[PDB]
């Protein structure tokens, strides 16, 4: 449209699936500030560092030229020109990214990577709609219970929704304040991106 929509929400909230559908249907390319924490993530692991040293791996992020390629069947991350986006999506990243991702550096640098995009885009996130872009023209922060979540995740690992759901309520972004809140739980996600669609083009 003119400017930014962010879609914000807990882990398998479907701010994703949604945001992915939105972004096609406006025309806009969407991006998945969380492909960006599991890549660094993915990258700590693989380098062998200690995720300790904040330093250390900023200089391998950095250096690496990490990148965000939108693309409007699905977000890619390059790192050194190698798609990594396979290896994002598995539970060991699941697993490891909140310790990379409480790191001041970590965000900042998700966040610089996040905001030298040129608008109008669908950006989706934790604290899109809070901390990277609280000028966007659109908010809107998607609620799911643990349960919800769980299920939903479960179908896209190897792990069954038992120990998916325990692995949630261990791991347990707050909206912001002019955020449309929909709880998925009680909307399809067809529906969610027919009515997030309906206020963005009113
Ligand atoms: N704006 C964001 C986005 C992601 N994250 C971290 O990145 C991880 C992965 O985000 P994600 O969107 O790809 O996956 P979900 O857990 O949200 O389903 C999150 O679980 C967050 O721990 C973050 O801290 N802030």
């Amino acid at each position: 449209m003119r400017g930014i929509v962010t879609i914000d929400g807990p882990s398998a909230s479907g701010k994703s699936s949604v945001a992915r559908r939105v972004a096609a249907a406006l025309g806009v390319p969407y991006l998945s500030s969380g492909l960006l924490y599991r890549a660094a993530a993915f990258l700590a692991l693989r380098a062998g560092v200690d995720p300790g040293d904040e330093e250390g791996l900023l200089a391998l992020l950095e250096g690496l030229g990490v990148r965000l390629l939108a693309q409007a069947e699905g977000n890619r991350v390059l790192a050194d020109g190698e798609d990594l986006t396979s290896f994002l999506h598995t539970p060991e990243v699941d697993r490891v990214v909140s310790a990379v991702a409480r790191l001041p550096g970590v965000r900042a640098w998700v966040n610089r990577r996040l905001k030298e995009v040129p608008p109008p885009f669908v950006a989706e996130g934790r604290d899109m709609g809070t901390a990277v872009f609280p000028e966007a023209a659109h908010k809107f922060y998607l609620t799911a219970s643990p349960e919800v979540r769980a299920w939903r995740r479960a179908r896209e690992r190897p792990q069954a929704y038992e120990e998916v759901l325990r692995d949630l309520l261990r791991r347990d972004s707050a909206p912001a304040p002019d955020a449309l809140v929909l709880d998925t739980g009680g909307m399809t996600l067809d529906e969610v991106v027919a009515w997030v669609l309906a206020h963005i083009r009113r």
